[PDB]
C-alpha cells in the first residue's frame, strides 16, 4: 500500500531523480557516483610486499616476522589522494571498489581463484591479468605447503575431516561441521582506537622501549620469548607513522600541482594530518576521525579480520573532540557529517574478499561487518546518549550506502527521544541500526570474569557480537554446525542424499522401521551430541593450529594485556586475559519444525506414516504434494507455541549443556550462538528435503528466526518464542540473531513508531540479544528480482549486515522473500 523512505528514493533514482539528499550531502555523494555497483578488483600490493618480507624472515618468530613484513607493505604500497576526498588512507593501488589478499591464510586457492573469482556466483570479483600473473608467480609459489589452511586441512583426524571437507585438499566444504577459520584470519575485533587518538603510537612506542630497556640481558625467557614481541610492536609503530607520513608527502605533492585554491587549502590540511596522526595524540575533531581511519585501513593491512575490522563506540570516544570543536566554532554538524561521511566512502570502497568457495558463500552481496557501535550505558553506568548519536543516525538515514554497520545499544533506561530516532531510522527500510541489549550480555559477561566497567563500556563487533577491546583476548574462529543435517541423518541411517554412500553420522538405523517417538528422537540426539563432539574436537585443533599462522603486532601493542604480559593476540593463553570464542547451532527453525511435524503427525496423530514422510522425502515432494501440505499444519516456531518451543528449548539446553562443560577445559568460553553470516544458504543446499515442508537444496532457517512462513501469530511471538527457546539458567551461551521482516503499513505514522518503540521495549525486557528489521513491500523484491538492472539500488537487511538484493544468489534471495512480512502487529 504505502511505500517506505528506500522504496521512494529507489522510484526516484529509476524515474532519474536527483535523490533528496544530494544537495546537502553533495561532496560525499560525489564521491560514491565514482564506485557505486561497480564488480571490485583484486589488488595483489599488500600480499606482495608482505610475501617478499615472509620469505626472507623464515624460522624467525612469528610476531617478529610479521611486523617485518608490515614495514615492508609500508614502505612500498601504492599511496594515493583521491580526488574531493578529505581522508588519506587506502589498502590498494586500484582505483574504486577493491579487495586484497592473504596468502598466510588461504594461498593454497590462489590458482582456484584465478579463475574462479570473476565468474563466481556469490561476490565475484575481476583480476586483471598483469595482477594474475604477480598472484601464480610471484605470491602463490612461496605459499604452497605453507598456508594456514593446508595445516588446518592435514591436522585434522580422519573421523573430524570428513565432516568438514569433501576433498582430500580442503579445497571444497561438506557444509556439515564446518570450519570459519580458513577464510578469515581472526574472528572479528574491536581496537583500542581512544588510546591511539590520547597517547598515539609514538606513545605506545615509547612505552615498549621502556620495556626493551627493562629486560634483564641474561634471562631467557626475557630474550627468546618477549623482546621479540617488544621489537614487533616498536618496529609496527614505525611501519604505520611512515605509512601516513607517505600520505602527507603524497598530499603535498598533490597540492603543489593544484590550481583550485580550495582544494589546494583541503589538500595542505590532509597534508598536516598525516604529519600530526596517529603519530602523535589528536588535537580536534578533523585529526581524530583521521588518526582513527588510519588505524582500522593499516589494520585491513595487518590482517583479515573477521567481518573486516570493527569500530567500537565512535559516538563515545569521538565526543570530547566535537563537543570542544562546536563549542569553540571551528565545526558544525554539517562539517562533521562531511568527516564521517568521507570515511563510510572509503571504508565502502575496501570490500573484504573471500577467495574459497565456503567463504563466498557465507559472505553474499560483498558482506560486511565493520559494526559502529552507538548508544548504550557509560562506563559509570549512566546512559551515553549525545548529540553524536543523533548524528550517526541521520547520517545513516541520509547516506545512501549500506555503509556503515551501525549497531545501537539499548538498555532498560534507553531515552524516549533516542527509542523514537532508532525507530524512525529502523522506518526508513534499509535495516539499520541493528540493536544490541545491555540487559542480555552485560550480566552474562560480568559473569564470565567482565569487571561491570569493562562490561559496560563494550562496543559491539562483527555481526552482533561485543568486545571489551583490553579484556577479550580470544581470535580464533569457530566451528558452524549444520543441526538440520543431524535430522536429515536420522532419517537416512548417518547418511546424506548429497554425499551418497558416505558413512557420515551414527548408524541410527533406518527411520522408516522406527516404531515410536522416542526412537526417532534417541537416533536424532546421537547425531545432534555427534555434531557437538566433532565442532569441539574440531575446534581445538584450529586454537593449536592458529598460534603457528598468525600474529597481529599492531592490534597487539593496542591491547593492554598483550603491551603487559608481551604476548601476541593469535596465541591461545594470555594473562588475566578472558576469551569469548563460539561455535554455531545453524537451522534452529527447521530443525524445531521437522522435529514437531514427526512427533505431532506420525506417533501422536498419526495422520502418516514413517514411509510415507520418507517416500515424500526421497522424491522432493514430487507428486508427494498432499504430504508437504500436511507437513506443514504441525506446530511450529515462532507462534508462542509451546508444543514447538519446548523442543527447541530441549535442542538448546543440550548444545548449551555440551559448552558449559566442554568449553573449560579448552581455557575458554566456546559458547553456543546461532548468528548465521549466509551460511544458511550453503548449509541448506547439502540437506535434502525436511519433515518440515522445506524442499531439498533450499535455505535453512537463518539465526534464530522461524523457518519460512511459519510465524503465523504475529510478530510479537517471535518475541515470546525466541525466549522460551533459551535457558537462562545456564550461561554458555552467546548472542541469537533474530529477523523480523514488516510491511511499511504496519509501521505507518507517529502510530506505528509508538508501536515498534514498544516492541523494541518488549524485546528489551525479555533479555533477547539482538533483532533486525526489514520495512518493505514483498512485491519490491520480486520486481527487483524479474528486472535486477532497473532495481540494482535496493537494499535489504540480510543477517548482520544490508546488502544490494541484486548482487544475491537467486537461493538467499528466495530466503530474503519467503521470510514473513507483517502487515499488523
Amino acid at each position: 500500500e504505502i511505500k517506505s523512505p528506500h522504496e521512494q528514493r529507489l522510484e526516484d533514482n529509476i524515474a532519474g531523480k536527483e535523490d533528496i539528499y544530494r544537495e546537502s550531502h553533495k561532496r560525499v555523494f560525489k564521491l560514491l557516483e565514482r564506485f557505486d555497483g561497480q564488480k571490485p578488483a583484486i589488488d595483489v600490493e599488500r600480499a606482495l610486499y608482505f610475501t617478499q618480507s615472509m620469505a626472507e624472515t623464515v624460522g624467525q618468530p612469528l610476531v617478529l616476522r610479521w611486523a617485518k613484513a608490515l614495514m615492508n607493505v609500508a614502505k612500498n604500497i601504492t599511496v594515493m589522494v583521491q580526488d574531493d576526498q578529505l581522508l588519506l588512507g587506502r589498502c590498494g593501488g586500484h582505483d574504486g571498489r577493491y579487495g586484497i589478499l592473504y596468502p598466510e591464510l588461504d594461498g593454497d586457492f590462489l590458482d582456484i581463484a584465478v579463475r574462479d573469482l570473476p565468474t563466481r556466483p556469490q561476490s565475484p570479483a575481476s583480476i586483471s591479468p598483469e595482477d594474475a600473473k604477480i598472484v601464480v608467480e610471484q605470491i602463490a609459489p612461496f605459499w604452497k605447503g605453507r598456508t594456514y589452511h593446508e595445516a588446518l586441512n592435514k591436522a585434522l583426524p580422519a573421523e573430524v575431516h570428513k565432516l568438514t571437507y569433501d576433498d582430500p585438499d580442503g579445497l571444497i566444504s561438506r557444509f556439515i561441521v564446518n570450519e570459519t577459520s580458513s577464510f578469515r584470519s581472526s574472528i572479528q575485533w574491536v581496537h583500542d582506537y581512544e588510546v591511539v587518538l590520547k597517547r598515539g603510537f609514538n606513545g605506545l612506542k615509547q612505552e615498549m622501549e621502556e620495556k626493551l630497556a627493562a629486560l634483564d640481558p641474561a634471562s631467557p625467557v626475557d630474550q627468546v620469548d618477549k623482546r621479540p614481541f617488544i621489537e614487533a610492536t616498536i618496529l609496527v609503530c614505525d611501519a604505520i607513522v611512515l605509512w601516513a607520513k607517505r600520505h602527507a608527502d603524497a598530499a603535498r605533492k598533490a597540492a603543489e600541482a593544484c590550481a583550485d585554491p580550495v582544494r589546494k587549502a583541503e589538500l595542505i590540511r590532509m597534508a598536516e594530518n598525516a604529519e600530526h596522526v596517529p603519530a602523535n595524540p589528536a588535537r580536534d575533531f578533523y585529526e581524530a576521525v583521521q588518526s582513527q581511519y588510519f588505524t582500522q585501513m593499516f589494520s585491513r593491512l595487518e590482517q583479515k579480520t573477521g567481518t573486516t575490522i570493527s569500530n567500537g563506540r565512535m559516538d563515545q570516544y569521538f565526543y570530547p573532540f566535537y563537543k570542544k570543536d562546536m563549542e569553540a566554532g571551528i565545526l558544525t554538524d554539517e562539517k562533521t557529517l562531511e568527516y564521517l561521511e568521507c570515511m563510510w566512502v572509503g571504508m565502502a570502497e575496501f570490500i573484504d574478499m573471500y577467495i574459497s568457495p565456503a567463504g563466498g558463500a557465507f559472505n553474499e552481496g560483498y558482506a560486511h561487518w565493520e559494526a559502529v557501535t552507538i548508544g548504550g550505558q557509560t562506563p559509570d553506568g549512566r546512559d551515553a546518549t549525545n548529540d553524536l548519536t543523533y548524528l550517526f543516525l541521520k547520517s545513516k538515514r541520509e547516506f545512501p550506502l549500506h555503509y556503515p554497520d551501525l549497531a545501537a545499544r539499548i538498555h532498560s533506561r534507553a531515552p524516549e527521544r533516542y527509542l523514537w530516532d532508532v525507530a524512525e531510522t529502523i522506518k526508513f527500510g534499509s535495516g539499520f541500526p541493528k540493536l544490541c541489549n545491555d540487559e542480555e550480555c552485560i550480566p552474562l559477561y560480568v559473569s564470565k570474569g567482565a569487571t561491570f566497567e569493562e562490561a559496560l563500556d563494550y562496543a559491539v563487533s562483527g555481526c552482533i557480537e561485543i568486545r571489551m577491546p583490553n579484556r577479550d583476548t580470544y581470535t580464533s574462529g569457530g566451528a558452524y554446525t549444520n543441526f538440520a543435517s543431524a535430522v536429515e541423518m536420522a532419517l537416512y541411517d548417518g547418511k546424506m542424499k548429497k554425499y551418497g554412500d558416505v558413512q557420515l553420522g551414527i548408524q541410527t538405523g533406518d527411520a522408516r522401521k522406527f516404531k515410536s517417538w522416542d526412537e526417532f528422537w534417541n537416533a536424532y540426539v546421537q547425531q545432534h551430541m555427534l555434531l557437538l563432539r566433532t565442532t569441539f574436537i574440531q575446534q581445538y585443533i584450529v586454537i593449536q593450529t592458529r598460534a603457528k599462522h598468525f600474529a597481529q603486532p599492531m592490534g597487539s601493542v593496542l591491547h593492554a594485556l598483550c603491551r603487559k604480559h608481551c604476548i601476541d593476540l593469535h596465541q591461545p593463553q594470555i594473562p588475566e586475559g578472558l576469551n569469548f570464542g563460539y561455535f554455531e547451532f545453524m537451522g534452529l527453525g527447521t530443525v524445531i519444525d521437522s522435529l514437531a511435524a514427526i512427533k505431532k503427525l506420525v506417533f501422536e496423530d498419526k495422520k502418516l506414516t514413517m514411509d510415507q514422510l520418507i517416500d515424500a522425502l526421497e522424491a522432493n515432494f514430487e507428486g508427494y504434494e498432499d504430504i508437504q501440505q500436511l507437513l506443514r499444519t504441525a506446530p511450529c516456531y515462532g507462534n508462542d507455541d509451546e508444543y514447538a518451543d519446548e523442543i527447541g528449548r530441549e535442542l538448546d539446553r543440550m548444545a548449551v549443556s555440551f559448552a558449559a562443560k566442554y568449553g573449560k577445559e579448552m581455557g575458554i568460553n566456546n559458547d553456543a550462538r546461532y548468528v548465521p553470516f549466509t551460511s544458511h544458504v550453503p548449509f541448506g543446499k547439502v540437506v535434502s528435503a525436511t519433515p518440515n515442508g522445506r524442499v531439498a537444496w533450499f535455505p535453512l532457517a537463518d539465526g534464530s528466526s522461524p523457518s519460512h512462513g511459519a510465524d503465523h501469530n504475529g510478530p510479537t511471538a517471535i518475541l515470546l518464542s525466541n525466549h522460551n527457546t533459551k535457558n537462562y539458567g545456564m550461561r554458555a551461551r552467546a548472542a541469537r540473531l533474530i529477523n523480523v521482516k514488516f510491511t511499511p503499513k504496519c509501521v505507518e505514522g507517529d502510530a506505528g513508531t509508538e508501536k515498534l518503540v514498544q516492541f523494541i521495549r518488549t524485546w528489551c525486557d525479555l533479555k533477547l540479544w539482538h533483532i533486525q528489521f526489514n520495512v518493505i513491500n514483498a512485491d519490491t523484491l520480486k520486481k527487483a528480482q524479474k528486472d535486477p538492472q532497473k532495481y540494482r539500488n535496493l537494499i535489504v537487511r540480510i543477517a548482520g549486515y544490508s546488502a544490494y538484493f541484486v548482487d544475491l544468489t537467486p537461493d538467499l534471495q528466495n530466503d530474503l522473500i519467503a521470510r514473513t512480512g507483517h502487515d499488523q502487529m
